[PDB]
């Protein structure tokens, strides 16, 4: 039900080519491109009803007021989240994570509490954890992994306690494309009188969410990766605990009463949104949702399923190759080619006009569990096709020849 | 030198009308309008070289960050920092100053330290404020104003003294139009050991900076006001004080070493740069600073000088009209219709097409030592013109007279 080419045909940036060749692009799990769609909501944004929101006192003022807040209602009904109270703007997966760090755990950790993640985690989801539980004297504790990289629940219930008070997982890793029991995990969580803080930055994109199915606490994601602007991401959280945190940033927007030295706070979700806001990028992630519903999460994941299905069999046709994780994934491979550095790996793939990563992938610990120093990476999203998974295995299998050649000619 | 029919064809957004008459744009204050420059420099970035940056592995990614940080060169140049690591990007100015707030205020305040701001603050630069010293036990104290709403430089030298460690003021008041005596002020805190924040949100679009010459410890500005995208600003601090602040925000792009429970932290600005950036947005911002180095910020202020005093002489030709502040001004009138609430007057303008700004405007305290309850606010941008503070004072005639016929209609 999906048409491939309609759907690159909406996607200016594919069409060009580098090095002399047509470009490639597998880079997805870094950032994502972006239809017509997004770019001309920005636009039309920009030309015709910029202005300052929460005014309404003049006709463009209120145009974009209702823009904004009506791409707040897009995410709520997007995730399915209960209210528009629990749906804050942010800049991005970190920084929302930082503020369920920064509001949540710092305010509430003393010293025996225990703060649980997992060695899969995107340093996002480990740093702000770090930093809370140093400054609070709790614990940080890790989940181990199974030896496909994914998670076991009885290792969930090993490791998370009666102290523990806060369980950080990603529902999606980029590095290995396993799925996390989200739902499972949560219901664990809970039992302990924990709760728990999703970081969505790589499910989003990609299939469905359902906030009130998984029992997240908070849900962590990124417009950037999902076909919206750059600059722009959620942090959705539970009504009840939104209540009880203070604001991780303070001024403008974010104030009912200021006095000389004591200020009381908006109503949620304002409470969260200090300064002028987002407000073109909010609306263009609005228009990402619009663009991603019209074709259908659950369509989205079929394909990338599919993707991700044909490229471990065509990897799995090629001497030498490594690939990470489980079999069951999204639509992502990380892989090594024996003997050649993943450096030089996505070096050579670009000068074919495939764009690959290579490096720790924001995940220093899990490289280190890998037994790797870096790996490089390709990932797959709605507009990657199996003709372009074919070029990338003809040039790993060119690379993986170039580089014994040159071993060879060296006398 | 600077033609305005040019500088005004190059803004789509001012070509419109709104209630049948001609869209009167004067409310800069609250944001500014974009030209083609800009929405073309967007444009141009989803379309042809959308990548996440700092990899250089892929043609696409070393273009994305090539522009990126060569919009952080076009930053230093623009406010003469030294080095680009005194330049960090952020959400905007309320952001930065909520950083310097949390990395050094909250860092380096003991009981019995005092930090002085001033009765004309937006808020963006009172509330962080408040928050550290309450965190601190330290004390916040402000500077009083003059009858005209400026600052005396012996009020300065009176409010600030050996227990000072931060002086946080305006550069322009987006209220009184003031342009405080940031350099004076600066001298004047250095002498008691003091480090001086500027908030420079309303100086930044309409006059040269040059945070070599002020001498500035830290300094704040946002896009959105200067004709660049919303979403983003910047933070600029010297070096040396960057250097021993530690990250407001923590995760990946920011790390050097992550292991388990510790993580050592990039190079500035890098240091300061959580997640994957605002890279548009930050791109974009160059394009804005392109664009009004082009036209020369001399010949911009030179034109809201202009504007200014025709506003304030015209404002004078009519009764019961109360303009506040001083005669030597930025580009923008703060007023009350004797009578009439000034959010009545916004409304009724609106009908006549004209956009002003109706409230308190993120300045309560201000407000009060006003002794009025709220403002009236027109604000003037390169792009306005004498014909339109024509079309504004008609306008304000007209209202006058209407309320007033409402008044004598009541029988």
């Amino acid at each position: 039900h999906m048409n491939i080419t309609d759907i690159r045909e909406q996607f200016p940036i594919l069409h060009q080519q580098v090095n002399g060749h047509d470009l490639v692009y597998l880079d997805s799990a870094a950032t994502s491109q972006k239809p017509r769609a997004v770019i001309e909501t920005l636009d039309k944004y920009y030309n015709q009803y910029n202005s300052n929101v929460h005014r309404g006192v003049h006709t463009l003022g209120t145009r974009a007021t209702d823009g904004y807040e009506g791409a707040r209602e897009k995410v709520r009904k997007f995730i399915n989240a209960k209210s528009m109270a629990e749906i804050i703007f942010t800049k991005g997966t970190t920084t929302s994570l930082n503020m369920v760090a920064l509001s949540y755990a710092r305010a509430n950790l003393k010293p025996g509490d225990e703060v649980v993640i997992t060695y899969m985690e995107h340093h996002a989801n480990i740093i702000p954890w770090q930093q809370a539980v140093k400054a609070t004297g709790a614990t940080l504790k890790y989940i181990p992994l199974q030896e496909d990289g994914t998670i076991s629940l009885e290792d969930v219930r090993e490791t998370v306690t009666s102290n523990t008070k806060i369980v950080a997982v990603s529902h999606v890793s980029n590095v290995l494309g396993t799925v996390n029991p989200i739902k499972e995990m949560a219901k664990i969580a809970h039992d302990n009188g924990a709760v728990i803080v999703v970081d969505g930055a790589q499910s989003t994109p990609h299939m469905k969410i359902d906030v009130q199915d998984l029992d997240c606490d908070f849900f962590a994601l990124s417009s950037h990766k999902m076909c919206g602007p750059t600059g722009v991401g959620v942090l959705y959280g539970k009504k009840a605990l939104l209540e009880n945190m203070e604001p991780a940033e303070f001024g403008g927007e974010m104030i009912d009463f200021v006095g000389l030295y004591e200020s009381t706070w908006k109503e949620l979700p304002w409470k969260f949104e200090a300064g002028t806001p987002i407000i073109a990028g909010a609306i263009g992630l609005g228009a990402a949702i619009d663009f991603l519903e019209e074709i259908g999460l659950d369509e989205i994941s079929r394909h990338e399923h599919k993707l991700a299905a044909y490229a471990l069999e065509r990897f799995r046709q090629l001497d030498g190759v490594t690939v990470y994780g489980p079999e069951e994934r999204a639509g992502l491979v990380t892989f090594n080619l024996d003997d050649v550095h993943p450096h030089d790996v996505a070096t050579v793939l670009d000068a074919e006009g495939i764009a690959v990563r290579a490096g720790h992938h924001c995940a220093q610990p899990l490289m280190k569990w890998l037994d790797v120093t870096a790996t490089a990476a390709a990932s797959f999203y709605l507009y990657n096709t199996e003709e372009e998974i074919d070029k990338l295995v003809e040039a790993l299998q060119k690379t993986k020849e170039y580089f014994t050649n040159v071993f060879v000619d060296l006398e």
